[PDB]
């Protein structure tokens, strides 16, 4: 019971306020300037999401399945969603649509 390491690096259901804040504030935006709103697969939106200094895996948030953030997501009134034989394809909604727009067009000529 001696030479077992454990190094503690577990429990990804209490960093919820930091890495749902730092997922769906860069992921939201990504999702709002890149995207618009398209039905996309959220693992396409994350793995384009984390190419920047993000670098956050789904499975650092409380959902333990991408399904239950679908499920918490498309409850806000950010993202609508639908599942298929090829995976979980969100749509999402485009919430103010100048700040859509602006996100799009505008947002592109400084970051």
């Amino acid at each position: 019971g001696q030479r077992q390491l454990l190094l503690a690096s577990e429990n990804p259901q209490q960093f919820m306020d930091y890495f749902s804040e730092e997922f769906r504030n860069d992921f939201l935006e990504l999702l709002r300037r890149r995207f618009g709103t398209k039905r996309v697969h959220n693992n396409i939106v994350y793995n384009e999401y984390i190419s920047h200094r993000e670098h956050i895996h789904m499975n650092a948030t409380q959902w333990e399945t991408l399904t239950d953030f679908t499920k918490w997501l498309g409850r806000e009134g950010l993202c609508k969603v639908d599942e298929t034989p090829k995976g979980w394809y969100i749509q999402y909604i485009d919430r103010d649509p100048e700040t859509i727009r602006r996100q799009l067009e505008l947002e592109k000529k400084k970051k």
